[PDB]
This record gives structure tokens, sequence and C-alpha cells, in this order.
């Protein structure tokens, strides 16, 4: 419900390294 994860959340994630980080991160 809701999804889009978070605005500027996975933004940060898309970062250097940040990637993978803010994809398991944010991965149900």
């Amino acid at each position: 419900f809701a999804a889009d994860a978070w605005a500027a959340q996975d933004m940060a994630x898309g970062n250097p390294l940040t990637t993978x980080f803010c994809c398991x991160v944010q991965c149900g």
C-alpha cells in the first residue's frame, strides 16, 4: 500500500555504492 518506497529515500540509494545499499534496504 502506497508503495513507491520514498522520495529522496531511494535517491541516496542510487548514490556511490549506495546502489545495492538502497536496493535490499528498500526491497521487501
